[PDB]
């Protein structure tokens, strides 16, 4: 086809979630070829680590955010980024824990 270029579908702006649960963001996108995924947080992309908190679950059509065992220290502005040979976009996703 064509080509079409990146744009996320949407991101909540928000999201509260209790200290030492697993925070799960999943956001829908459109884009062709299929765009990049970057989460970046603090400026630096997220790597999707098998043994570690942070993982990543990319699609066609969506990705996934997971963070197992939230804590307070991973609050704070994630960053998502999509780029492809037509252009880019990016939001930006606030998560907030809530103590206790």
């Amino acid at each position: 086809g064509p080509g079409i270029p990146p744009k996320i579908e949407a991101l909540p702006s928000d999201i509260s979630i209790d200290e030492g649960k697993v925070l799960t963001v999943a956001c829908a996108f459109t884009g062709e070829p299929t765009p990049e995924v970057t989460w970046s947080c603090g400026g630096r992309k997220i790597h999707s680590q098998e043994q570690g908190r942070f993982h990543i679950e990319n699609t066609d059509d969506l990705t996934t955010l997971i963070i197992m065992d939230v804590q307070k220290q991973d609050g704070g502005l994630y960053t998502l980024s999509l780029g492809n040979e037509f252009g880019s976009d990016s939001a930006t996703v606030n998560i907030h824990i809530r103590s206790i």
